[PDB]
């Protein structure tokens, strides 16, 4: 097989994180929709779709490298019970995800798998953009108050 | 006459429920417009129109089955005095309506009037969607506060 | 409250007449459709819709004047059993309606509610147009014969 | 084979009913065209085509369930000698068809073949619409007289 | 009646052959579709439709000639169990059909029914085109092999 | 909570089945793409997307009924090693899925949750269409041979 065994392990680890995020964000989206917070529901749906696209790219890369993609192992979804908790749970997930991404990029560089590194760097940039969004939302709750913040997310853009 | 007599009684009971809802929702709509809560007035107008369309389908079915549509009996309207009472009154009415719809479907199934059952199931789905809307609105009043909730319904979409 | 109490009583009386006409004409429409007299069914549907629009305007005016619109009390629907009887019943209803309208306009003029008077005059003109239609139809039954008259109303325009 | 054997027997019974209706309605259509009653000929042609489409759906379902569609058995056509007999013969056929459809739906429900039930319910709704049309036509012959009724069906819509 | 009695018998015989072909080809079409041989299924559907159009023309001619079209008697459908057998069965049917057509044309010429002859000649040309198609398909099975032939008819044109 | 507790258990069981199918079909799709069987990869991708849409509808219904959607439990994926095993594994999964769907519909009917029944019937129809596709593909491998079947799925439609 052409792929480095540890690269493939790293890519399967990142894929596992994507699978958690897909489901966590999809459920959070539909919870916000059920509550009538449609702007949050829509944004979170798009985050879930973005993670689905990252998972696809990882699966394709693992197969090219002649590894076996692991879609069987689903780690812990941490579903919040209110908007603040859901935003914070998403942020905790992305803090974990970006740490694993950096560790994977280090190893790809070490064994000269520069195309896998580039793939992972693109995912990392996407996850840092999500962190920016999440930190901003939690900050806005403090600046405008929770009731106003939720009011501002009732109606879709 | 081709229709089952108890089917026709059930269809007239549902029709009676639709007639209450048409008038209650239409008056609630115009009360919201009078108060300047135009987004609530618009939504409630459309709920009234939807009930008018259900009444039409029931009337057509009753006549096909050679029954007499009952447009004469108008049950009690429970008109609320403020937004929270109006939403809750609509919700109470829909909970009664869906109970009667389920009882009518049971009977249609028993006598093999499958086309009447299908008509009633479509109405039931519409009324459950209205229950979803109403529970969501009452929840938003709690989450964003009454003053913000009303503010968000001043201007039309 | 800004409205004259007796004006509001008159407007609620007219509204009550509109509510009868809405339902009577809607059922007559669907009866003609069930019988295959689609041109009559279509015309009568449009009369029912026109009365719905008059009811809306009355409700809005009553609320502006700080009265309570009465959508609870539904008077007697007189449903005909054949085309001649249905046309005559509609005409009897409009004869009653136009008398109440004239009495309401007299009172509005007396207390200087000229905007309510104008609203009622517009409804009155609409109801006199319906009387013209109804008298014409009953006259055509005599001039062309009942069978030809019904034949001419089988197919929609 | 995946299909329930009695479900397949019921679907073939309905298919047999569709085959009678296709041929009876097609011949009635062309008889009306021969007589110059082109509006009746056109309507009846479309009824024949609708039955052809139902037969197609039944054939497809039977093959999916691994049964043998029965296009070989053609039951009795009851061809009328004049317009009133042809309409009544079509009505008699539809009353038989809807009885068999209800019996088939009962059995599908009992063995949990819910997709076959749904197919049959859609056919049933179509056949009840045809019953509505036929009863309406026979009623119009009484209301406008036979000669006027036929006159109204000379020219196409 | 204006028509020659034996001409009408011949036209009813041809009509009987069309009714067999309609059903045989329709079922063969849907069998090929069930098997995923969609190009064969589509071609055979169009053959069934073409026979339906021939049946229509025969019915119209028989009625003009003041005969009674026979849509009651359905002869034997010979449904094949695999592609080779279905193609050969269709060919056997067309060999029978074209013989009956030639015999009918002889009789039409004899009694000077030249318009019926022309109608039948047009049907005959259509059936010879179908024979050409069928012989060609059976020849291609021999030239390219059965597996390749079926492969080439999986996907629609 | 408005929902029947066993209805919610059934809806979560179906949701669990959808989650297995999403992942199994997505990986099978990308395995086919890796092997250059792009038409199979495309078809299987669309099957995965369809299951995603069913999962969405189930999640929305569970939340409306005030249950907790279970996106955490992922049952066993049975990933095939070649095309014939992958198709058969998908078929085995769909046979399990339709058994569970029928059991869920039985329960919904018993407790009068007719809107949940209708949702499940629509999913069931989709899964039976997939069974039709899968049985057809396995049949084509037998009819055209494995090498031809795979050749026919190299290039996209
Ligand atoms: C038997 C009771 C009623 C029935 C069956 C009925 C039926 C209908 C139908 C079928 C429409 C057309 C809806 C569409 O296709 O969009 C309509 C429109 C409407 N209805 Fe009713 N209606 C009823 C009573 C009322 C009442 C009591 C009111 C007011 C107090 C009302 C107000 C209206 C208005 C404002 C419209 C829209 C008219 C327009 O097109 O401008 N309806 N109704
Ligand atoms: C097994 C019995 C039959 C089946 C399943 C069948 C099926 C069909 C279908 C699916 C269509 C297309 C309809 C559409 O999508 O609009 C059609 C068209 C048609 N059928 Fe049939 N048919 C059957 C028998 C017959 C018979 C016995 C006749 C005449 C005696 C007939 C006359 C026609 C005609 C004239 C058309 C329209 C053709 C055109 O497009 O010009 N069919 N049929
Ligand atoms: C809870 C599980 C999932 C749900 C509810 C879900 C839901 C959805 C929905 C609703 C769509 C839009 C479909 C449409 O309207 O066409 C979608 C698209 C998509 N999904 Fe999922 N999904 C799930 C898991 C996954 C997984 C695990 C993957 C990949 C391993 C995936 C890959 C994709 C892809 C590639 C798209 C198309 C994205 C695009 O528009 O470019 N999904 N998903
Ligand atoms: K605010
Ligand atoms: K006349
Ligand atoms: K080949
Ligand atoms: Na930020
Ligand atoms: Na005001
Ligand atoms: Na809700
Ligand atoms: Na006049
Ligand atoms: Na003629
Ligand atoms: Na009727
Ligand atoms: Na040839
Ligand atoms: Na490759
Ligand atoms: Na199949």
């Amino acid at each position: 097989m052409k792929g480095d065994k540890k690269v493939i392990q790293h890519l399967n680890k990142i894929l596992g994180n994507e699978l958690i995020a897909i489901n966590q964000y999809f459920l959070h989206s539909r919870m916000w929709n059920d509550w009538g917070l449609k702007r949050l529901g829509a944004h979170e749906y798009h985050e879930s779709i973005d993670e689905m696209k990252h998972a696809d790219k990882l699966i394709e890369r693992i197969l090219f490298l002649e590894g076996l993609p692991n879609l069987q192992d689903l780690g812990k979804l941490l579903i919040g019970e209110n908007t603040q908790e859901m935003l914070q749970s998403d942020l905790n997930l992305e803090l974990c995800a970006t740490k694993d991404l950096r560790e994977a990029i280090v190893h790809c560089e070490q064994v000269h798998d520069y195309v896998s590194r580039d793939l992972l760097k693109d995912i990392l940039e996407s996850e840092e953009e999500h962190i920016d969004y999440l930190e901003t939302q939690l900050g806005l709750i403090q600046k405008v108050g929770l009731e106003n913040y939720l009011q501002s997310h009732m109606h879709e853009d």
